[PDB]
């Protein structure tokens, strides 16, 4: 009943342009399995968005990766929120929506959007510049490590283990076998900056540290929970950003709308991570046998979720492989759904709206005028350069 396909979605082949790949996905069935990887996969919008929304059928307890915790060692101490299921769950993930609250981005959004500004007209000094390091990289370390209050020594260390991170939900393939084979350096500055000492006072780590205090979290899962941030809030924003600026590259109308309504700034973004959704792919593990689009899925079996094959589902979006920045975006699944869904989105959202702002208000034209290379991981989709030339408004 059940379509097998060959497919290997964490294959250099697949990243490179998954999306006929996932109209395959999409069209062989609601449910496919994956011979490749001996996994069940979901990549319509329907089905994703009910194994999202179903926690207590298809569990993170046992790994959001390939990998069942239940099966194999975890290849760091699991995350108290990510791998974790309700009630374990809930706890922790208050503590992580209240350090990053509406209340939060009050303190943090002028100094984001000055340091948004004050990136694009450094950028538009040079005119030529690579909109992946001087810009998609360069503006998120120059906020959000400040705003974790990490220390300056030993950041090199965190775009590395976030890449590593995403690499482990994959399979042990080249990409992660290599990606572990050399953490040790990553793992060790990380994991010492969650130390409370380590992080400054205002910041997010202090600011997860001080609820310790509420009876919401001990003083020894705060640090891990640190750890969430470093791993999750940097790498993927980075993606985000590169998508919006690689979209509004790629659709000038879409600029020219963006800067003839700037106000547009924070949903640009937001089609922006559903275009492209910087989040590719998770797992969930099935606690009992499921019947899931009339095909019967056993008890303890891995469920892909293709995230973007679900955001560019034509049965749930209207000319979907299109960028539209006035699209009403609700529902799309770049950050999850339900229990789980991103805690950091607010963060996220937050960084790229003012830096399309910024974009909206100061550039002209965006041009690429050098070889595209994308950036391959098991779960993060984006580049590695975009070279560009901006103009100047
Ligand atoms: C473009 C930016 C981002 C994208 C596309 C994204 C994507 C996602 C997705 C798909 C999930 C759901 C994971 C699952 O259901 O298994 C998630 C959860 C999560 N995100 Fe993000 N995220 C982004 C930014 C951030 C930021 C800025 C932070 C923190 C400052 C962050 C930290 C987290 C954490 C800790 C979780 C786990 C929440 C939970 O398990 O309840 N992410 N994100
Ligand atoms: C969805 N992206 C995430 C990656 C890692 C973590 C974590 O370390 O908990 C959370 C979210
Ligand atoms: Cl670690």
């Amino acid at each position: 009943t059940i379509p097998h396909l060959a497919i290997d979605p964490f294959s250099l082949d697949f990243f490179d342009d998954p999306y006929p790949d996932q109209q395959t996905l999409r069209d062989a069935g609601p449910v496919v399995y994956l011979d490749k990887w001996n996994v069940y996969g979901v990549a319509r919008y329907a089905e994703v968005h009910a194994v999202l929304n179903d926690p207590t059928t298809f569990c993170s307890s046992r790994g959001v990766g390939l990998s069942d915790f239940k099966k194999e060692k975890p290849w760091r101490p699991p995350s108290l929120i990510l791998e974790a299921d309700p009630p374990a769950h809930t706890r922790p993930r208050a503590v992580l929506s209240k350090v990053l609250s509406p209340a939060t981005m009050k303190t943090i959004r002028d100094g984001f959007a000055a340091a948004a500004d004050a990136k694009v007209d450094e950028l538009l000094q040079r005119g030529c510049i690579d909109a992946i390091a001087d810009l998609a990289e360069a503006y998120p370390l120059s906020v959000f490590p400040d705003a974790m209050g990490l220390k300056q020594e030993g950041r090199e260390h965190l775009l590395p283990y976030a890449g590593l991170v995403f690499n482990a939900f994959g399979p042990p393939n080249e990409l992660r076998q290599t990606a572990i084979e050399r953490s040790a350096p990553h793992q060790a500055y990380v994991n010492e900056q969650c130390q409370r000492p380590n992080l400054a006072p205002g910041g997010f780590g202090a600011c997860i540290h001080a609820f310790t205090d509420t009876g919401e979290i001990t003083p020894d899962e705060a640090p891990l929970l640190v750890r969430s941030l470093l791993s999750a809030g940097l790498d993927t924003t980075v993606n985000g950003i590169g998508a919006a600026v690689y979209c509004l590259a790629r659709f000038p109308g879409e600029l020219q709308r963006l800067r003839s309504d700037p106000t547009l700034a924070r949903n640009a973004f937001e089609e922006a991570v559903r275009f492209e959704s910087p989040v590719q792919t998770f797992f969930r593990t099935t606690t009992r046998e499921v019947e899931l689009g009339g095909a019967v899925i056993g008890e303890g079996e891995k469920v892909l979720m293709f995230l973007g094959s679900a955001n560019r589902d034509p049965r749930r979006w209207s000319d979907p492989d299109l960028y539209d920045i006035t699209r009403k975006t609700s529902g799309h699944v770049g950050f999850g759904s339900g229990v789980h869904m991103c805690v950091g989105q607010l963060v996220a959202r937050l960084e790229g709206e003012v830096m399309l702002s910024a974009l909206a208000r100061k550039v002209a034209a965006i041009d690429i005028d050098g070889p595209v290379k994308r950036r391959f991981n098991n779960t993060l989709r984006g580049l590695e350069s975009l070279p560009v030339k901006l103009t100047p408004a």
